[PDB]
């Protein structure tokens, strides 16, 4: 199942990009194999630079549930997710978090040196027991690939 | 000016919490001591996570100034920001962040042991720069009493 919602964010960082939303991430929000939500970064369409991926998936799959939190679902990042986005994961109380590429990919196309000390357990404060997967294989090379594909399609922010 | 705006953001906390829009946490964005925005926790209001005062008070200024970077703005918090509001004031590019009580405030009546290690100095993959204000004196016993005298008046989230 992990394969097919990794891919599935993959596609929605693709069209994102495409149509001109944002950058390329995406993130998907899965109840027992039901897609709560299924979103891109809209940091340009909203100009909200708090709009990522996974914070616009977490918006429209809380509102979607009618509840705050989301601790009987799992969240698919395209990118391994931000500090801002991490924090947002830990408090919608989401259960497991799969993510595809890792931050230096973005990073390699110009985005911000911007890494969650949580998410690779780098930090004093900052502790994190969230269930974590990082994709390897198949799905993770699709996903790496994402910005050496689409970085002359959107401006960086 | 610090500690109008302080007192400002302390106030726009006990407003939502006698609403219900959230819990006690205000803040306020400023340019050059103009308010650009005034918000408080909407968590509640809007069954939305991440509807922090903070990011609240961000995607506001943002809409306001129609533009997705604030680089020119200073964030004034009621309490000391939290991960996911840290690091999306790290993505707004707010040249500046005047807080008024520690986290352990907040943590002492019921909230998540949840700080942010890059605004305490502690961070290892995610670095500050910009400028940070403690709150002292009458601003600082402002901003921590707001958490006794909202004690079970909110429901906590
Ligand atoms: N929609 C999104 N979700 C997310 O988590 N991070 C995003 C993002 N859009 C851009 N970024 C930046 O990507 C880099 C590596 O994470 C960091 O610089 C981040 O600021
Ligand atoms: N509107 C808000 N803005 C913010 O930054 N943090 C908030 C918050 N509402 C609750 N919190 C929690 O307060 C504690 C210390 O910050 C942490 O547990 C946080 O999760
Ligand atoms: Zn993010
Ligand atoms: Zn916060």
């Amino acid at each position: 199942s992990d394969h097919k919602f990794l891919t599935q964010a993959v596609e929605e960082a693709y069209k994102g990009v495409d149509c001109g939303d944002g950058g390329p991430f995406g993130a998907v929000i899965v109840h027992n194999n039901e897609v709560v939500a299924s979103c891109h970064n809209m940091v340009l369409k909203y100009t909200d630079p708090t709009a990522h991926a996974e914070v616009t998936a977490i918006r429209e799959a809380c509102k979607k549930l009618n509840k705050i939190e989301l601790s009987e679902c799992e969240i698919y990042a395209s990118c391994e997710p931000c500090p801002m986005c991490f924090g947002a994961i830990h408090l919608s109380r989401l259960k497991r978090l799969v993510y595809g590429a890792k931050a230096e990919a973005a990073i390699a196309i110009g985005f911000d040196d911007f890494i969650a000390d949580a998410l690779r357990g780098t930090g004093v404060y900052q502790k994190s027991s969230l269930e974590i997967k990082k994709a390897d294989g198949n799905g993770a090379a699709i996903a790496e690939q994402v910005f050496q594909n689409t970085k002359e399609k959107f401006r960086l922010y």
